[PDB]
């Protein structure tokens, strides 16, 4: 169609005036005080969220360039989210900030390409400064306290996240899915994890967390792939009367002959889902006698030559939950049977022993730590279903949270981290004026979430930031509670990686969006 | 016509829409970094000010509620600009401060007439408080200083001021008039001041200033009130004819048979104007005849004999100018001669020897005083007609300022006056928990002009007002450059007058404006 | 009415496209290149004009804010055509560039108040480098350079101003009047000239020019004021009879019983005039039979006795011309007698030589240059009325150009002043960063004059002005020939008093108007 076209400071405003809206919608639900955002949908009830993506993802504007600016913007929340899962509205903040500034910054004719090399120049050193400045988890060991932070300082759920973490190893797999009580279980029981995901896109179920599950689920598994149809069509025939959905875990899975036909068939009454097996030859089909040996089930092969015609319901395995996820599947309990489950352990704990080769040494250590540790899955209990999306969604960000603290460590929480990183980089320089006002804009934009906690709160943030740059060390302010001290000893930690995935993501798409001059879009 | 009624938040929430556009509007000219705000004129060029009284003057809005809410702050401006001169732009600001907490405190269910008696009393204590914390002028000296920052850091108006304040000492009625060249002159002229003002408001020049002026006046003196019109109509047309506005001093003049045939008769080319003549019986008399011999002219009475049917022009007095105010009747120049002048102060001046009665004596020096002191003119120069408005309105912003400091004494500017009456006052205590809100809410409205002043600047009006507040004596910020010290010392002084009366009126004010339930308006 | 209130960035950028259409309207007529520009005219043909305060006079926009913008720049045209005659293109486009760059540093965060003293400390010291680089017209002795450069490269308009000057002396009055020929012709006769203005401004003819003419006008005398109505009502009817429209010369005029009963009288067959008459006492007297006897007329006064009731329409002098302005009025022929012309020239000579006293003197040395000078009158040659508009207005353009060069010199032309002055100040510094970066602005606004009259030529405004900076003293470019040169030598030769009062003004005006932040109007 008919294209507008918008330069110079019209442009750059509408832009702005985009940003602006996105980030005050989402600027909304950070810190303790933060509150919560009313999302509506047509599929059903109202979403009531303090998630910062959540937001970001519901926003879209009327007129076309502040479109433009809020899409380009919610960029950085969605990347956050999908590197880190947390710190969604810290990385939208920093993003308006250094976009805001930046724009001031070249409403004084400085050259936005030289301060976009100072933004980023300044977020590099900065990210070193962060690991530099980094804590381990281990050694302070306040998973719980992480945990509590990134749940919005509810107790019970970072020491239910810590308790998990004690039981399944630091970094066995969790898994949060609603519970049935009004209180939160934890649940461990036998499940396996690969980093694998569906084939095809259309596989998502009905709500939007782009990750289909399926009640009582059907496990079938094979190494080869075989050319024709209609072989494993009675086998399709069996399971449209096995009255459970059908996971197929194969080595790969096409779609022009097996998912555009199965969609064409029914109407969606019993999801079927085909994922990838991981590894390759040998370890493939390890990997695939060992899944079904836990669920019970069985892997064909041409040297055993056990046909999927011959197959039966009771042949296949079977779990009582799996979760499909694009990053990593999962299976949240296959029955299949224990003693059968404890053998397969000892025998592959006895290859471990007999096993003497480093890969393949390795691979038997993951596959028996993937064995050991299980699955422990966390039960929301909620009264109703929105405090369960709610409270689900919050127990979600605290175990993103632990995982990159376990990943990479912690710092001061509360925008005390960047407020510091930023003190040390006060001697940094670039190559001329535009860049050094660049590292200035990138400085100044690091004490946004802290500006922005104490925003929240009602105090000044001008007087709070001042008061914690006066200080030295994990100094800060406690927002919950209206007073300074030590944020380590405080027991608020935020993960290094959740803050430097932040600050990264906003510096890109901010320190591109102050070089824009002309914006084109329909009418 | 039919009215709209509004009710509660609806109509609380629209007076102060309209309250802060206003105050928006007059908040920005505030400090040495306020900015001129162009208030458009259906007459001829527009006005470019920053004196806070025409914004607030010229402000009116299109909503019928928020046009309420305008007007009723704009009383404040129009009170503090009658009372003290100067202080508008901080009345307003004060105003605002006040109306917002209170409305936030209404919102919080504060009975709100509890809260209008506790900002009563914690300002009448302020006002106590600034009256303890005032310095007199006498002592200071420091007459440069208040001129030149009431000027808008001008030092040559303040140096001028102090000048004509050395001149015709610091009583003396000085007279700010348009210059010729573009540099700023004072001229020590003779003259006569009294307090009396216009009988009819028709008299009103062009310019909404409420003083008209009279260019190259004729003086006419009466001190018997003559019934028939018909006695004058020779003398009405003799000056018709002379060719400069007749000015009458008499002992008061009617409208209805004067002023209105005069309207039917002139259409404005130039105007007749008739004003009141000071004191009463022989005093009347004497001041007419000191008048008569200053402009040369001649007084009628019944014992004279001196019919104004027989009078001529050579016989009534001329001046060089005049102004005609409300408040106050000035004679700028009148030639009269210089000889006859000198002679009356002798002869004056022997009366005063002879007199021995306290009324008589006193009555006697303050007519040598007029006599003596003369008119200090000071002419503005500019280089064109807005400069001239402009420069003009800071040069009596000046001398209003001046009078303010030697009638009352001077504090600490920049709104640090108001800071520290309100740490003294931080024990105050009220009735019930309603009207103790109520004096926190008055304490805290205090900071605003200074962080008004600090917004101005660009800086943060929190830690400037933090670093001011825990400060103590005449500490503050010195908007101009960017730094603290000694108010004092740096020599930004604010007259006591001008900050208790901005604070008096403002508290009024906005204390009655958040008693408010329903709003009753036109459709 | 309702007020439309505007802030910021917004306001500024309104009044800036006002300033913007306004300039841009009146810029293309700056220098040879320059075009014309048609004006409508409700009252007859359109005007085409080369004349900058004719175009900003006309210009009037149909947004509020774009028109305050227009309005406010439309005064320094107006300041500048009112104190020098010329220079109003130069004047405006000097604001404009002052408006624009101020603008720019104002959106780079510059306190735009010191902007505005750092404009006018650069301006102060631009017009001393004025005063400096001037160099006398009496030494230089290029009258007709002046006016030739002043009528738009018109050699035979500044012959003619030339020969003017010659034969009535550089200081004799010049009064430009339109012809009936197709060429200019200089006409020298007698009259008088005496700077005194029109009462009332009701009495402007029908052109906008500000100046009423008078064709073949009575001439009516006196020194004495008279009383009523019914003593001089015949003197008025044989005027009303006469047949040639009155001009009336005594101290002052009304406008109540006088002015306002005269136009009550009559619809504006024939246009009354009443003047003051310079001076006082005796020497109002002396000027008044000196003009009496000019036009052959002759004095009232009481102590002769000659009563204007018996006055006749032959005792009444006559004139063939007269021109009032407020500055000045003048009658351009009066017929009286040639052989009483001589007689009284030759007695007020006499009277020279009896006198003795320094001001009686003086004052007789100057009523015999009014004499002896007469009256020089230009009769400008046209086939049409358009070209005689344009021309007439040429022709006072050059007239003005040539008074300001003997008044106060010349400097080299083309903008070439500006650019030096511009040079010599690259060294100043004011107190604060802003007020150099104000300094800096109204430096680079200097070579917009240049570079508006290369940009007229087609040729490239950047290169010549790079150009003519690398040169020295009077180098510049020729407009008229494209090539560059000494401009003094060239003959391109601008008055001091030109440039100096559009810098000034220019400053003024552009400098109150880059500090405003509000902006109230209509609706
Ligand atoms: N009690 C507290 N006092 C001070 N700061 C806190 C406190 N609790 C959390 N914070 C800080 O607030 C932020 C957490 O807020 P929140 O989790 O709502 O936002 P986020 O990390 O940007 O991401 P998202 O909204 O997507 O979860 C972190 O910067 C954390 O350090
Ligand atoms: N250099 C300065 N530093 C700090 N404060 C200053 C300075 N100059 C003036 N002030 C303060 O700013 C105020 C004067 O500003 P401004 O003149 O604009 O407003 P006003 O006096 O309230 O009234 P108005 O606008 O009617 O003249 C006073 O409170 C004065 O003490
Ligand atoms: N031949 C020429 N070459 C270069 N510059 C010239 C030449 N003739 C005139 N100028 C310059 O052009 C300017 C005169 O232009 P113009 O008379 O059209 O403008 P103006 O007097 O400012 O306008 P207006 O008549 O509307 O008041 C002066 O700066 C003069 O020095
Ligand atoms: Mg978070
Ligand atoms: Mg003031
Ligand atoms: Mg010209």
């Amino acid at each position: 169609a008919a294209k507008d076209v918008k330069f110079g400071n019209d442009a750059r405003v509408k832009m702005l005036r985009g940003v602006n809206v996105l980030a005050d919608a989402v600027k909304v639900t950070l810190g303790p005080k933060g509150r919560n955002v009313v999302l509506d949908k047509s599929f059903g009830a109202p979403t009531i969220t303090k998630d910062g993506v959540s937001v970001a993802r519901e926003i879209e504007l009327e007129d076309k360039f502040e479109n433009m600016g809020a899409q380009m913007v919610k960029e950085v929340a969605s990347k956050a989210n999908d590197a880190a899962g947390d710190g969604t509205t810290t990385a939208t903040v920093l993003a308006q900030a250094i976009i805001t500034e930046g724009l001031k910054a070249v409403a004084a004719g400085m050259n936005p390409m030289d301060l976009k090399r100072g933004i980023d120049k300044a977020v590099t050193a900065a990210v070193e400064e962060l690991k530099a400045l980094s804590v381990p988890c281990s050694d302070s060991k306040a998973i719980a306290q992480v945990g509590t932070i990134s749940a919005n300082s509810d107790e019970t759920v970072g020491k239910l996240i810590a308790e998990a973490m004690d039981k399944v190893g630091k970094e066995g797999v969790i898994t949060v899915e609603d519970g049935t009580g009004l209180q939160d279980e934890l649940d461990v029981v036998e499940g396996m994890q690969f980093d694998r995901g569906y084939l095809s896109p259309y596989f998502i179920n009905k709500p939007e967390t782009g990750a289909v599950e399926l009640e009582s689920p059907f496990i079938l598994l094979a190494d080869k792939k075989i050319s024709n149809i209609r072989e494993m069509l009675p086998v399709l025939e069996a399971v449209a009367k096995a009255g459970k959905p059908l996971l197929i875990i194969a080595e790969d899975v096409e779609g022009e002959a097996l998912a555009t036909l199965v969609v064409n068939t029914m109407r969606g009454i019993v999801k079927v889902a085909a994922v990838k097996a991981p590894g390759f030859g040998d370890r493939r089909k390890a990997m695939l006698q060992d899944i079904a040996t836990l669920t019970g089930g069985t892997v064909i092969s041409e040297e055993i030559g056990m046909e999927l015609e011959k197959a039966t319901l009771e042949d296949l395995g079977q779990a009582k939950r799996v979760v499909i996820n694009k990053d990593t599947t999962t299976i949240i309990d296959g029955v299949g049977e224990e003693a059968a489950i404890q053998g397969r352990v000892a025998q592959i704990r006895q290859q471990i022993e007999e096993a003497t080769s480093d890969y393949d040494r390795e691979k038997l250590q993951e596959r028996v730590a993937k064995l050991a540790g299980g699955v422990a899955v966390i039960k929301v209990g909620a009264a109703t279903e929105v405090e369960m999306k709610e409270k689900k969604a919050r127990v979600e960000d605290a175990l993103h949270a632990t995982r990159a603290a376990v990943e990479e460590g912690v710092v001061a929480g509360g925008g005390v981290a960047l407020i510091r990183v930023a003190s040390k980089l006060a001697d940094l320089r670039g190559q001329n004026e535009d860049q050094n006002v660049g590292i200035k804009v990138a400085l100044r934009a690091m004490e946004a979430p802290l500006r922005q906690i104490v925003l929240n709160c009602g105090e000044e943030p001008s007087v709070v930031a001042n008061t914690v740059k006066g200080g030295d060390g994990n100094y800060g302010y406690n927002a919950a509670t209206e007073e300074y001290g030590n944020m380590i000893d405080m027991g608020i930690l935020d993960p290094t990686k959740v803050t430097r995935s932040a600050l990264q993501y906003a510096a890109s798409v901010a320190g591109l969006m102050i070089t824009t001059e002309c914006m084109v879009t329909d009418l």
